[PDB]
């Protein structure tokens, strides 16, 4: 596999990324970067001297060897500019543009000035739905119902729970008790309830940083959802590394979920470019809209954590995370109850 997949790698970068023929296979580098379990990855570059040499100016490329397909998301996000340039397509995987920087770590989600640049970022993201035309086959069941739903009927198929956690009924009884509790709260007159195309796994690992520029990755799970959401999603993930590099491979603080003031600043900065300038937007806006966010808080957890188990009995410890996962929505549920 490692000896041999450059070499099959180079031949399609060759004649699949252009001017990249007038080299050969010595003058290619191949190197593959870490991954999900999903696709494979490398970072694909010509050598520097030979890319001055051959005046070729496109150095390096992504190459990704392999509800709604991911792939229709991705080119509709790469069209606007959101994802990675899609360069071109081979039987079984994409060649993309190469971003020259670094995923977010964890430690950077601490950083007053990046939260801004996300909530900007995300801002603006999340207006794509009434801006421009999306595809307009897509499902516009909010995915929180779908994935909640999908994934809950799988896990409830599962013999040896208990070997999960002893009260792994509690959660599939809580989940079914979310959709309907779900059902009424969003119907509530607050724009955190509006419906909107979202990433659905906002986390650092998937925000490119670019000198300051912010790119969006890897929208495997994207669809429409509540908006709020997304961003419960990345509040959560503030709590979350996953960047260590022995078992379990994750890490869970959670003194460090996004402070008070933070969240304010972020739902702020957020609604100046996710609201039109003329929007009808009441008193309590900031105050609902962060009410929304923890309220499905709850639901992620349960969602995250029945994906973990399918995972987990399908194969990263997946079932300490779904553990853990399990112990934040009994947390997130105290304190909601609490206020
Ligand atoms: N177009 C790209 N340019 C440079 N690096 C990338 C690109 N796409 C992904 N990566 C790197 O690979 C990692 C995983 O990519 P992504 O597709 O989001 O995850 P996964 O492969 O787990 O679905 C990222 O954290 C990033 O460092
Ligand atoms: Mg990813």
């Amino acid at each position: 596999s490692k000896l041999t997949d450059p070499l099959y790698i180079k031949k399609i970068c060759l004649e699949k990324v252009h001017d990249w023929s007038r080299c050969n296979e010595d003058d290619v580098c191949v190197n593959q970067i870490l991954s999900g379990l999903t696709n494979q990855l490398f970072e694909v570059s010509i050598k520097e001297d030979t890319a001055i040499e051959y005046r070729i100016t496109r150095r390096h490329v992504l190459f990704r060897i392999y509800p709604l397909s991911e792939f229709e998301v991705y080119k509709t996000m790469s069209k606007y500019r959101i994802a990675p340039l899609l360069l071109n397509t081979f039987d079984g995987g994409r060649i993309e543009e190469w971003l020259y920087g670094d995923p977010l770590s964890i430690d950077d989600l601490k950083n007053k000035s990046i939260l801004v640049g996300i909530a900007n970022v995300l801002g603006k993201f999340h207006t794509l739905s009434r801006k421009r035309h999306l595809p307009e086959h897509w499902d516009k069941t909010p995915c929180v119902f779908k994935m909640m739903d999908r994934w809950r009927l799988a896990v409830s198929n599962y013999k040896n729970l208990d070997k999960v956690t002893l009260d792994i009924n509690k959660y599939i009884q809580e989940s079914h008790k979310f959709l309907k509790f779900i059902k009424i709260y969003t119907q509530i007159e607050n724009i955190a309830n509006d419906i909107v195309f979202c990433h659905n796994d906002l986390q650092e690992n998937n925000i490119m940083n670019t000198n300051k520029c912010l790119r969006l990755i890897d929208f495997e799970y994207s669809g429409y959802n509540f908006l709020s959401a997304d961003i419960a999603n990345f509040f959560i993930e503030t709590t979350i590394d996953y960047s260590y590099n022995a078992y379990p491979f994750f890490i869970i603080n959670k003194k460090n979920y996004i402070s008070y003031e933070s969240r304010i600043l972020f739902v702020t900065t957020y609604l100046s470019k996710y609201l039109d300038d003329s929007t009808a937007a009441d008193q309590d806006i900031i105050d609902q809209f962060l009410e929304a966010i923890e309220v499905q808080a709850l639901g992620l957890h349960l969602i995250w954590a029945f994906w973990s188990i399918i995972r987990g009995y399908q194969t990263f410890d997946f079932f300490l995370y779904a553990k853990e996962r399990l112990k934040m929505y009994d947390e997130q549920k105290q304190y909601l109850m609490s206020k």
